[PDB]
Parts: C-alpha cells; structure tokens; sequence
C-alpha cells in the first residue's frame, strides 16, 4: 500500500499519494472544493485508500480515487456523480469498499458544483458527459489487477441523477464496462430534463408575480393533491401516490371564489399548477420532457423557488448558447431546441438500442423514487418504453437484462415518508440482503442469474435511520402496479400484490 504508491504507473496519471486506512476512521478531505459534500466518511473496513490525478486532454482532467479493501470480494465497483459536480461521492465510495468491493470515483472532470469550468472548454464537458466515468473503469481495473495480483470477477456500477444518467450512458455506449448497473432516478434526456427544470421559473415567474407559488401555496397543492390522488386511487391513505400515472390533479378544486384570497389558488396560479403538472412542448409541437407527477415533493424546491435553477441556468450559459448573460428569465421553446441540436457527446443518454449490453451478458436495475420532485419518475417509465419500442422487445423479454423498479413514497436517491431505504446508498440504507438491498440484488442476478422480482424497502420507526422496521413494500418493477389487498395492514408487505392484469 505503502509502496503501491511508486509501483502504480497508468497512463496520463499521476498517484499523489496512497494511505492505509483502517475500519472505523473518519477519513477527512481537507482538498475537498468547498461546495463539495461531504466534508469526511467513516470506512467500515481496512483500506488502501489511492489518489490520483488523470490528464484527459490539453486542458482537462479528473481526480479519481480508488478505496482497495483488505478484504477483497474480487469485485469492482465504479461510483458516479450528482448534479453538475465536481465531487467524488466518498459515501458511495465507503459503501462500496464496505462490501469488499474495491472501488472508485472521479469528480467529472472539475472541481466543485458549478460548471463554469465547461465555459469555453468542451474537454471539460466531455469528461462530465462520459469520459470521466469511463477512464475511472479502465484505470480503475488496471490498478486492481496491479495491487491484487489477479483480475477482478465482475465489473458494477452504482449512481443516482446524475449517476444515474452516467450508468445508462454506460449501459447504451460503453457496454463492456460493467456486468452489473444500479441506475438512481437517472438524469437521461439531459437536454429535456434541464429544459424541463428551467422551463419551471419561465412558468412560475419570480416571487411576487401573479403566477407564482409560495412554498406554502405548494405545500397546499400537495395536501390537496393527496385529497384527490391518494386513498381514491390506490386505497391506502399513507400520502403516497403507489402509482402515479392514475393522479390527473385539477388545481381548480382550490380556485379563490369571491373576495376569498387566502388558502385558495387565483386563475394564473391554476394555471401554473397546470404547467408544471403537465408536459412540456416546444417548437413545431415537438416533445421535450414529461410533467413533474403530482405528489413529488421531495426536492420539488430546488427548481421550482424563490431563484432561478442553478444547473439549467448554467447548462445554457456555458454549454448550450455559450454566452454568460442568457438569462433564465425568458427562457423559452429556442431554448429547449438549441440544447437538443448541440446536445454535447451525446449527453442526451436517451438511446433505445441495448443490443451490445443485452448480449455480452450485462444486467441493468434502473429505479426511480415516485416521490422524486427534482427528476420527474415519468421520464423514467418513457425510457422503459422508449427501450421497449426500439429493440421490439416485450417486458416479459426485456426482464431478462433490464428491470426498472418503481419506488413509491422514495425522494431524489434517498428520503421520503415511504418504505423507501432500498440499498442505493447509506442515506437510503434498509437490509443488507439482496431482496432488500438493489446493490446485492444486482450482485446476485449477475452472479446467480436470480434477477429481483421486487426490490423491498423499509422505513424504521418515528422515519429513523435504523431499528424496527415500520413499513415494509416489494417496490414493483414496470408496468406492474402495487395493489393492497382492501384487508391487511398496508404496513405489511404481504397486504401488497404487484399486478399486471394480461386478461
Ligand atoms: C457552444 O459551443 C459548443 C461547443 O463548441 C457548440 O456545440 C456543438 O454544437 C453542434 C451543433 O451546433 C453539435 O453538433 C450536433 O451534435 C448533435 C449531437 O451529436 C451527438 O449525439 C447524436 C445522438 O443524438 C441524437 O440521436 C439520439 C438517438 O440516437 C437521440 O436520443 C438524441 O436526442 C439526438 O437526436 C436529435 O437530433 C438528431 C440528429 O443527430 C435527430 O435525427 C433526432 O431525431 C433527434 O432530434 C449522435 O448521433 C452523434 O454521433 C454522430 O457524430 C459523432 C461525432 O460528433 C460521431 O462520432 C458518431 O459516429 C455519429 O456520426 C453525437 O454523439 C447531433 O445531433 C447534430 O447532428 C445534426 O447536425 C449535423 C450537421 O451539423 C448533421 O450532419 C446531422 O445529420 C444532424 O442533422 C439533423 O439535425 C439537424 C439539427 O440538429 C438538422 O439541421 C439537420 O437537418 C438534420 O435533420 C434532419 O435529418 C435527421 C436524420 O438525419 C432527422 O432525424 C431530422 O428530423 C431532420 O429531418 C450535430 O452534429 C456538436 O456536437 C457540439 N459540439 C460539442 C463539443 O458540444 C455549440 O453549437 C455552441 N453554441 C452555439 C454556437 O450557440
Ligand atoms: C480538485 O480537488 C482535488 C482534491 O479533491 C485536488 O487534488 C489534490 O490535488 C493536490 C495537487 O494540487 C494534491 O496535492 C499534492 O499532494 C502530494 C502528496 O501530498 C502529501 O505529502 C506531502 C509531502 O509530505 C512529506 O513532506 C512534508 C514537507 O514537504 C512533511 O511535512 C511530511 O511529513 C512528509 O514527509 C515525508 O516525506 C518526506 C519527503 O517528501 C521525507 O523527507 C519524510 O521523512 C517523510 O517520509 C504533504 O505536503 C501533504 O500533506 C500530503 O501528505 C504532494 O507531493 C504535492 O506537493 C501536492 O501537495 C492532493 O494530493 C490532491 N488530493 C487528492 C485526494 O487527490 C485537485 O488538485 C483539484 N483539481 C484542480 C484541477 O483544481
Ligand atoms: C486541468 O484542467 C483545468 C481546466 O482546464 C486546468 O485549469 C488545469 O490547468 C489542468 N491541470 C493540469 C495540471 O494540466
Ligand atoms: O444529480 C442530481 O441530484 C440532479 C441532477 C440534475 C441535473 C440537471 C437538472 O436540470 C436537474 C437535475
Ligand atoms: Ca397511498
């Protein structure tokens, strides 16, 4: 480990360093951009903890790390990103390594949560779309056969939103990477999805406008839509929509009638509500992204606030129109065209064909919480069948390599009021088998060939991190739909059927 540190020579790399670490220390990131998250982990196991520095092109990039357990399954593991970052994802790291998979992460080709690095500099954008994820898996098995003296068995990946586009970009253009994919609430149709989150400010207008929503008249669209959506479509009154295709809310349940102005929408207020509950279109009618579904809280916030959206904001200043005054204020259909037609490295991860992935043998759980307020889980249910109407291939068909669970009352990656902790990560941590953990789940189709039929999640006691379990639910994979039985306790998971009526 010690000596790793001289022996190690990849290509285009330089290793600053190597550290023995052993179970129990909080590892602290002292290097670590300010705006990055989080600021130290604890590794549950004995590492060798290896830093290096990765030359990409004239002017771009990556830090990777690489955690090598003591303990070594013979698995290897590649982590992913969030947002517009700029941050290896050390949780995920230390998750990983915990398992005795030896594991790695790149921060996407800068530093920090702004992507004012890409302004002018497309070496930088490629690493973020693509390459950053893809060199960290080449480099990554390269110096786990150098400090192991053996090949690693079976090659995964785990990420969410961002992560979750970087693995089906993976899956759909670098099929041989990994023999196993987790892909989070996945940010694909990037274009759309950053149309999408900066149409919301275009829509709402700023505080004080007619149209515009307080945090407080949104909460009061969720408590209304939970009134129309929740128990009448799904029977249980948990404030979970288990299936939110069923919930077309109508906001005019709650217009203002005369001279009431509190606890009431006015008409462009409706209209508002209307929007960012519907699709949006562009020029000549063309399609662009899903609605955010009715009872999608968590998260809801970010994009639709009291500001306008940082990554959308950034995404057409720096990327699309490459001009640092575009303002998000008139954000418009010119908007989400042009980013379509620039659509840098194919960021747009959207492609149908799984062919390559599908025949070398390789397994892909896609997931989505139905909670998840920042990426709409519609657009999610669109790839399936995008997947689907491409390939030619029916569910019963596309079952044996790619299955895509919907998490009902699960936020962005993690939180939620659901049975939500599902394996991804720590924050959404629940069991440690494969039936309840989507990690060991994509470990055992990979290796058994027992692909999940469910993916159970848990909600401890008082929403806690840990303890008696609460709520329990087999999350069902697409187009199935949880169903309660109408008689046993909605808590249990055996009160639950996923269904799909064929007759
Ligand atoms: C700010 O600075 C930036 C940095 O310099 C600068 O960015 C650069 O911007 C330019 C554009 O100005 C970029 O160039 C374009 O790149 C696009 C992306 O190409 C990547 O991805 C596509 C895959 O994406 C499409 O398909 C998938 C499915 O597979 C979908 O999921 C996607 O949504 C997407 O589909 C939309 O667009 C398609 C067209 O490709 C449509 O057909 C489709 O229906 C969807 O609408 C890959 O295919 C690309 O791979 C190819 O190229 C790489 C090399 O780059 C190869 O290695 C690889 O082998 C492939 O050959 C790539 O990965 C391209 O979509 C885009 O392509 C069009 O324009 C070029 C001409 O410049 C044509 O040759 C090409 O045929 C495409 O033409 C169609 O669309 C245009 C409008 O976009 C029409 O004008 C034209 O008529 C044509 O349309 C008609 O025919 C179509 C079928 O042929 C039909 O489907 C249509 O309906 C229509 O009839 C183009 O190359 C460049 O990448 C940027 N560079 C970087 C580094 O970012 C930026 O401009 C600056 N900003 C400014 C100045 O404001
Ligand atoms: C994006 O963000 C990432 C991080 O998230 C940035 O990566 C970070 O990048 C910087 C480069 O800008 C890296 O820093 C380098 O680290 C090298 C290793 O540093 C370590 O060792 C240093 C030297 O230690 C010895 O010598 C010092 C005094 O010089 C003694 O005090 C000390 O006790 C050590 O003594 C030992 O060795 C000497 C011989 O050298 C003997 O004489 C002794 O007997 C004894 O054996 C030390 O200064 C430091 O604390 C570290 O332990 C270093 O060589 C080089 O100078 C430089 O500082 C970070 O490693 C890196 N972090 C990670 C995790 O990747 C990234 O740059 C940023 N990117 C962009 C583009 O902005
Ligand atoms: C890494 O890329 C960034 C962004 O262009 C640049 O500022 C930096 O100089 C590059 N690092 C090296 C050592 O070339
Ligand atoms: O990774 C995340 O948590 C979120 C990703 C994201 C990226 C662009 C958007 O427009 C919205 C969400
Ligand atoms: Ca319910």
């Amino acid at each position: 480990c010690a000596g790793f540190k001289t022996s190690l020579k990849l290509p285009n790399t330089k290793v600053w360093f190597t550290e023995h670490v052993p179970a129990g220390k909080n590892i602290t990131f002292p290097d670590n951009h300010p705006t990055c998250t989080p600021k130290s982990t604890i590794t549950d196991v004995e590492i060798c903890r290896v830093a290096m520095f990765v030359t990409t092109g004239p002017k771009s990039n990556l830090t990777l790390e690489a955690w090598l357990p003591s303990n070594w399954t013979g698995r290897f593991l590649s982590t992913g990103n969030g947002g517009m970052a700029g941050c290896i994802q050390y949780d995920d790291v230390a998750y990983g390594a915990g398992f005795g998979f030896a594991t790695v992460g790149a921060n996407n080709g800068h530093n920090g949560t702004s992507a004012v690095s890409m302004y002018k500099n497309s070496g930088v954008v490629e690493d973020y779309v693509y390459r950053s994820v893809h060199t960290g898996t080449v480099l990554g098995k390269e110096l786990t056969k150098k400090f192991y003296g053996k090949k690693h068995t079976k090659s995964y990946y785990l990420g969410c939103s961002t992560g979750g586009r970087q693995g089906w970009k993976e899956a759909q253009s670098f099929p041989d990477d990994f023999d196993g994919i987790v892909a989070g609430a996945p940010a694909m149709r990037f274009n759309g999805l950053q149309s999408r989150s900066g149409s919301f400010w275009g829509i709402t207008g700023p505080p004080g406008a007619p149209t515009h929503l307080s945090p407080e008249e949104w909460a009061m669209v969720q408590k209304n839509v939970l009134v129309q959506c929740d128990e009448p479509l799904d029977g249980v009154a948990d404030g979970i929509l288990e299936d939110p295709n069923l919930c077309q809310y109508r906001p005019e349940a709650l217009v203002c009638s005369k001279g009431q102005t509190k606890n009431c929408l006015t008409g462009p207020q409706i209209e508002t509500v209307r929007k960012v509950f519907g699709p949006l279109y562009g020029n000549n009618g063309t399609y662009i992204y899903p609605r955010i579904p009715p009872g999608a809280d968590q998260g809801f916030g970010f994009a639709i606030g009291e500001q306008p959206f940082p990554y959308s904001t950034e995404w057409f200043q720096y990327v699309i129109w490459n001009d640092t005054k575009w303002d998000p204020n008139t954000i418009g259909p010119n908007d989400y065209q042009k980013a379509s037609e620039v659509n840098p490295f194919n960021v747009e991860t959207w492609e149908g064909d799984l062919s390559k992935f599908r025949k070398r043998g390789s397994k892909i759980i896609h997931w989505h919480g139905l909670e998840d307020g920042l990426i709409s889980s519609d657009n999610s249910m669109e790839y399936y069948n995008h997947v689907s109407a491409t390939m030619g291939l029916s569910n019963t068909e596309l079952d044996e390599f790619y299955r895509y669970f919907r998490v009902s009352g699960c936020g962005h990656c993690s939180g939620g009021i659901g049975a939500n902790r599902i394996g991804n990560n720590r924050a959404n941590l629940g069991g440690k088998e494969a039936k309840n953990n989507v990690l060991l789940a994509l470990v055992k189709w990979v290796e058994e060939g027992q692909a999940p039929e469910t993916i159970t999640g848990v909600r401890y006691v008082n929403g806690a991190t840990t303890g008696k379990v609460e709520v329990e639910r087999r999350h069902c994979r697409y187009p199935y739909r949880n169903v309660w039985d109408r008689k046993g306790n909605y808590k249990n998971p055996d009160s639950w059927k996923c269904e799909l009526p064929l007759e």
